[PDB]
């Protein structure tokens, strides 16, 4: 498995016109699927990182700016990276995306991080995207690897002890991060419970406690579920993405949670920014917008 032929391969549609694309040969993405995997079960399924790093939320295949956040970030090894999830289905380019990461993640393991999206699952990419992109530029088979690879994520993230990091957010199962870290992988996503809630929530400024969620599964949560549990984890923040927000980003219940959204223009309709958040050693926060291009 060649690493860096991959990547120079991926990085050379740099200073391109969107949609171009990069044929890898089959092998090597099965390779990279098979590579990550192992890795990924080698680390925790509850990171602990240290800053500084990057944060970024949603990419929904949306290639050519992902190159464009590596741009104003740095590219790796420059700044650790820490990906909320949703790296596939919507935008047109899921292959190189994940690819990219994916390449990223096998060639720097310990300053390049990935957890799991909602979208990293098989019934939800299989209707949004990811699949037929798969079915039409190689085959279903390697869809299937992918799901293999998925399974294997990451759920949440701790940095410096005090920034919860996960895809959705909170679930009124949650009692204790002892939870979260006996959650055996390979796994797919339930319908519901723990693991559902921490890739699906929402936060809801008008309810109390715990509210339905109008994505048809999860449940949405208020201010004050998130103060507690800020307050009995001794944490300081909760980073999260899964919402697209029309800045990129989103502060919640007195700067206590922030939404990221990393897909300037979402599905090529909603006028919205993108945004990444960087966390230096004092956990000062900094966010770069990326105006849709
Ligand atoms: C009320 C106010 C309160 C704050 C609130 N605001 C939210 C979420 C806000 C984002 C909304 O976003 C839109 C547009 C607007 O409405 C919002 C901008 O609405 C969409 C989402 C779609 C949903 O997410 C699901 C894909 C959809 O319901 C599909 C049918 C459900 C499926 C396949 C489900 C359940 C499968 C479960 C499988 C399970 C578990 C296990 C297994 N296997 O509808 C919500 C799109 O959102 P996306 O981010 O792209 O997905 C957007 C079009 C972008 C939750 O509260
Ligand atoms: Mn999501
Ligand atoms: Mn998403």
């Amino acid at each position: 498995l060649n690493i860096d032929s991959i990547i120079q391969r991926l990085l050379e549609v740099r200073g391109s016109k969107p949609g171009k694309n990069v044929q890898l040969q089959e092998n090597e993405i099965r390779g990279l699927c098979l590579k990550s995997r192992e890795i990924f079960l080698s680390q925790p399924i509850l990171l602990e990182l240290e800053a500084p790093l990057k944060i970024c939320g949603d990419i929904h295949g949306q290639y050519y700016d992902l190159l464009r956040l590596f741009e104003y970030g740095g590219f790796p090894p420059e700044s650790n990276y820490l990906f909320l999830g949703d790296y596939v289905d919507r935008g047109k380019q899921s292959l190189e995306t994940i690819c990219l990461l994916l390449a990223y993640k096998i060639k720097y393991p310990e300053n390049f991080f990935l957890l799991r999206g909602n979208h990293e699952c098989a019934s939800i990419n299989r209707i949004y995207g990811f699949y037929d992109e798969c079915k039409r530029r190689y085959n279903i088979k390697l869809w299937k690897t992918f799901t293999d690879c998925f399974n294997c994520l990451p759920i949440a993230a701790i940095v410096d002890e005090k920034i919860f990091c996960c895809h959705g957010g909170l679930s009124p199962d949650l009692q204790s991060m002892e939870q979260i870290r006996r959650i055996m992988r390979p796994t797919d996503v339930p319908d519901q419970g723990l693991l559902c809630d921490l890739l699906w929530s929402d936060p809801d400024k008008d309810v109390l406690g715990w509210g339905e969620n109008d994505r048809g599964v999860s449940f949405t949560f208020g201010a004050e579920v998130v103060a507690k549990f800020l307050h009995k984890h001794d944490l300081d923040l909760i980073c999260r993405a899964h919402q697209v927000v029309e800045d990129g980003y989103e502060f919640f219940a007195k700067r206590q949670l922030v939404t990221l959204f990393s897909a300037p223009n979402y599905c090529g309709e909603f006028d919205n920014a993108g945004a990444m958040m960087s966390v230096d050693e004092t956990l000062m926060c900094s966010f770069q917008i990326l105006k849709p291009a």
